[PDB]
């Protein structure tokens, strides 16, 4: 999020930026009392999928973890319709949601 050019990394970003906003404001950010981060981002509209990445803190619980990306995954379809809505685009290409917490690394 910070590269202002004519390249597929502008866009990128833009979208970045946007899902990551989304992806921290339509999320339950304030609802897990932890900030997430993108430490990922893969946008293929070359056909129509996508795959996006979340880190949270939520590993500190493994009942947060497990409910809360339990809501996470149902709320899956939520923000990418979401997302599209909120972009109000086409291409709407499976940008999956995935969760990379300290529950699967603990470095997270």
């Amino acid at each position: 999020m910070a590269k202002e050019f004519g390249r597929p990394q502008r866009v990128a970003q833009e979208m970045q930026k946007e899902i990551a906003l989304i992806l921290q404001r339509e999320i339950k950010d304030p609802r897990l009392g932890m900030m997430t981060t993108v430490s990922g981002v893969e946008m293929s509209r070359d056909l129509a999928y996508a795959k996006v990445y979340v880190t949270f803190l939520n590993d500190k619980d493994e009942d947060a973890v497990k409910a809360g990306i339990k809501a996470l995954q149902e709320a899956s379809g939520f923000i990418r319709s979401l997302l599209g809505k909120a972009m109000r685009l086409r291409i709407v290409p499976e940008l999956t949601f995935f969760y990379d917490n300290s529950l699967v690394e603990g470095m997270r």
